[PDB]
């Protein structure tokens, strides 16, 4: 068990504790005012940054100046010390979507339903997560307590984005949006009488780097593929480039489609592509996007979206798979040729997957691409709602199985 501060509810010891870390994040005057106008929602830039990073180039461009400042002020943190933190959620936040509680008592099915769906799961938040350094008072409908172990990473390769910032009158935890809380343990706690329900969990790096705002995901690519792509060999380097070029409508159709049939035209280039993509599993736990269309969730074109209890009913907690390949991005930004459709998958890639960058090979590859090998599954974690112009979509979190 490492070196770990917990204050529990000494608040007095963590203000301490909070005034000497704040020193080491070392932002600047500038820095702490824009941060601080990010946590105190200045302009609805906290309630809109959901919908901001799902959301076409050009759009909010003002919240995007102050976002690429901030995404940079991540660059600058040094955690001394790893710590455990403490925030208190509504349900809904974090995608359970059924009753939790009774008044005071939590509903005894209730706890059943959330440790099927969080226990020994990651959890993905949409924005930057902000902690608390005491145990927090519990309201009436922030019933959720989470209990975060906060690695420093100090003497390891990956140090911990994270970084105290004085904010409302109070030392509080920042983390960047490159970590999910891992789930440890649920149990029912009792507070002043009010049960609530205790996540224990600990950070777990996957990188995310949502619309891309200071263009990062293409450098990460070819800095871990551009050696792979050079290395292709010819048959290789040929079915992947037909595959983008044109051919990637073909192969997914003859695959998902009674595929490994009588074609050793297509099964000679698919045995091409798959070898290739075998080459270099993913180096680290990333986060990818793909925006799906009706069809590809067994719903009509003039369906309206299902209910949220519906939606969850048919997908939540089941194996979602594709014979074909399936194509995803490292961005989350809006694009018009697909604008439109409705489910977002915000997709786990865990380190050691099956895929490489594609877009490291250049000509017809699509835009900061990462192209899964066929047969994929992956595990519907949970389901959210985010308002794009106005519009509902439903953002569907994912674990992909390796």
């Amino acid at each position: 068990t490492d070196k770990v501060e917990d204050f529990k509810e000494d608040k007095e010891k963590a203000k301490e504790w909070g005034k000497e870390k704040e020193k080491e994040w070392k932002l600047t005057a500038t820095e702490k005012g824009k941060m601080n106008n990010f946590l105190d929602n200045k302009n609805d830039i906290k309630t809109n940054y959901k919908e901001i990073t799902f959301s076409m180039a050009g759009s909010f461009e003002d919240e995007i100046k102050d976002l690429k400042e901030i995404d940079k002020m991540f660059d600058k943190t040094n955690l001394s010390n790893s710590i455990i933190t403490y925030k208190n959620v509504e349900p809904t936040t974090i995608g359970f979507n059924k009753s939790l509680t009774e008044g005071n008592t939590i509903n005894s099915d209730a706890m059943a339903q959330f440790k099927e769906q969080f226990l020994d799961r990651d959890i993905k938040f949409d924005s930057y997560l902000d902690t608390h350094l005491t145990a927090q008072q519990v309201s009436s409908k922030e019933r959720v307590i989470l209990k975060v172990t906060v690695p420093s990473g100090k003497g390891s390769t990956t140090p911990t984005k994270a970084g105290v910032i004085l904010n409302n009158s109070e030392y509080k935890m920042l983390i960047d949006n490159g970590y999910m809380v891992h789930v440890d343990k649920v149990s029912k706690v009792v507070k002043k009488g009010v049960e609530c329900l205790q996540i224990e969990g600990t950070l777990k790096k996957s990188l995310d780097f949502k619309n891309d705002i200071n263009a990062e995901a293409h450098s990460w690519g070819m800095k871990n593929y551009e050696e792979w792509a050079k290395d292709l060999t010819d048959s290789q380097r040929e079915a992947l480039d037909g595959y983008a070029r044109q051919d990637y409508k073909e192969i997914n159709n003859y695959l998902r489609n009674q595929g490994g049939s009588g074609n050793e035209k297509l099964d000679a280039q698919i045995k091409n592509i798959s070898d290739a993509l075998g080459k270099k599993p993913i180096p680290e736990n990333i986060t990818v996007y793909r925006w799906c269309g009706m069809p590809e969730f067994g719903y009509q074109i003039s369906d309206p979206l299902p209910s949220l209890k519906d939606f969850e009913e048919q997908f939540l907690n089941t194996i979602k798979e594709d014979k074909g390949y399936m194509s995803t991005s490292l961005s989350s930004e809006r694009l018009a040729a697909f604008g439109s459709r409705k489910i977002i998958l915000r997709l786990q890639v865990p380190k050691g997957s099956t895929g490489a960058y594609l877009s490291a090979i250049g000509g017809f590859a699509s835009e900061k691409e990462i192209l899964l090998d066929k047969d994929s599954k992956y595990h519907i974690d949970k389901v959210t709602e985010v308002i794009i112009k106005g519009v509902k979509r439903y953002v569907v979190d994912a674990t992909l199985l390796t």
